[PDB]
């Protein structure tokens, strides 16, 4: 792992019956647990972005997060890893979603899948109210050998009030590597529309870890 | 829709990150509320049936339903329709699926997309140690101009035990119809391994609607 | 237990912090799966009802079900009993419920009590806005010794919605008996308001078991 | 306020139909985020302590907190106040608690109910098979006037093991005070056993706010 690193996205996903696609390019530095993103969403049915892009921002890699060099980095040593999260909002909503993580040289390919479901069809989703995400404090543990992320996330809305989602996390190495004891990760994800539609976004996470 | 009716399927699917795709035929009696059809699934990676097929089998058409000659037939006035449903697992494991139903002739066009995560690598799921559903009620309400189904359904373990499921769907038609009274639908589902690993399977499912 | 039996009950509840407190007398038939009940509820705080008696009304006995008289009934064999129920309301709002049922000659008496919390101050419960519960059907599944009930409820709404709630419920027996095949129980449970505030009111139940 | 207080408690519950009651006493340092208190649990059917105490060790308040000082303050404000929290156990098991705090000259009165259902016969609960709360970041978000507490908590098992439980809390205040943005508390509570039973045990917390 460098201390700059290149990545690469491309996503498959669907949401209430609506196909589309997912293309992206950033830079991050994975040491300093932070990183930054150019996405552009391509509806099946050529469009503008039909559903807030908040839903899949967290779904685009804990190895950008900074880590005490004394604690297991069960990212780190991994360097590949597979993700799968659920996604279970307050008013019905559920999406589910995996992906995998690849790395060749200083470019990180990130290929994920995500299917969302039950989303109210004027809720904060489908209607793109939504601002980002509220900072949180993703709880992990080690359950029967792998380590899960557990965090009750706050979507912001326009307006000022939030939508709440639990996301539950299992990560998955692709072989055996040393387990952190049960910690925290505090993050920070930005995101900023470059077009009216929100189908070219931009989006920045800022990740540390802390020993609890 | 005719007495007898023809059945094709196609799924594409994900578990636990294993990619796979599902074909099938069958024939129905939409009146009488049965219907049979014969699946083949093909897991990206060659190979046996990665999973319980059980998991599947309701993604697999309210058509099919047995209602008294005088209720509103949500499902008979449509006739396309989407489906969406939310698999909620006791064990973690969450499922979503969603699809479309379009008739030609005396054919059902059946299309799916199904996505599964977070199934304990050991539970009945990934150890293909189901059964198949126990009879269930599926109580169909209206929210918001869809018809909704709720069930708590039970998958049986080989064995003798258990696996619960709250099943929760939205049935949307492409157009308005004549809305339904809460009512409740009767379902008897049966699975038949065609081949050990379960990659050819027969399904039946018989069900009636009641007044309640 | 006899053809006609007869009915008392104590409750001891608490909801959003509100101290109360409930008495009933009714008359039931076993056998036939009928009962009726009169209700006089005391707010700690002297006043009228705080919130809808709905929540309230399924925890005022499975011996008031009918049985074919082939089938196992888990609960006739008892006769006492001890109940305990999971609310969960759509709306956050969560109540949880425990009560004992005991049999003096044709007297059954029932003593609970019940909580809850986190209700919506401005929800149908808080706010009275409900009529009474849909019609459902609960099913009756054995886990680990003992009867377990689930139920995806349906509060109706003043003006037409509905407001949903899952009940979960374990039947506990004081000695060993027969265990009955997986099934379900057909409720109707009407409430008739026999004064303004709804303090005094009335509580009807059917109840059949079907063989499935 | 003072920088030194004292506390009492006094609890009404029942869990799994087993009625205690709680007596406590403590000292605490409110500009600290700092309390220890010493309690006593009596079995309605006089015996040790049926089930973990861990259940219980969070309803015995956000007034001993270390809060930046300009940051708003709303417990510190308040000074009474209402809580309510609701706990979904990962087996099954759920708990509903209400309680109010008030404040005698440097004396704070607590009172409590507690109600759990559900809870494995032999799960961690009732087997007494925890060791305590692995600390946690408990997200506090203002919604609809009142101020809530969201927190994935990890009960720690003897063994080494977890077992999984979601706060949510309801914070009332008697009158109004100047809302806070939200924020994250950071807590750490320790359960000492004074007596082989568990009926006498001493608890300790640690808590300090986060502008996030």
């Amino acid at each position: 792992i460098g201390d700059d690193m290149k990545m690469t996205y491309h996503m498959d996903g669907c949401v209430n019956g609506h196909y589309f696609t997912v293309k992206g390019e950033g830079n991050g530095k994975p040491y300093e647990g932070t990183q930054t993103s150019t996405f552009k969403v391509t509806m099946a049915n050529g469009g503008p972005l039909a559903f807030s892009f908040d839903i899949l921002s967290t779904v685009f890699n804990r190895c950008f997060t900074a880590y005490p060099t004394s604690m297991p980095d069960y990212f780190k040593q991994a360097f590949g890893m597979s993700y799968e999260r659920t996604f279970t909002y307050e008013d019905g909503g559920v999406a589910t979603a995996s992906w995998e993580i690849s790395l060749k040289g200083n470019c990180f390919e990130h290929k994920s899948t995500f299917h969302g479901v039950n989303f109210p069809a004027d809720g904060p989703v489908m209607a793109k109210k939504t601002t980002g995400w509220d900072p949180s404090f993703q709880k992990m543990t080690v359950c029967d050998g792998i380590l899960k992320g557990d965090v009750t996330a706050f979507l912001m809305l326009q307006g000022g009030g939030n939508y709440r989602c639990q996301f539950h996390t299992s990560y998955k190495t692709k072989k055996p590597v040393t387990m952190p004891p049960n910690h925290v990760v505090e993050h920070r994800i930005a995101r900023t529309d470059l077009d009216k539609g929100g189908n070219s976004v931009q989006l920045t996470e800022h990740a540390v870890a802390h020993i609890t």
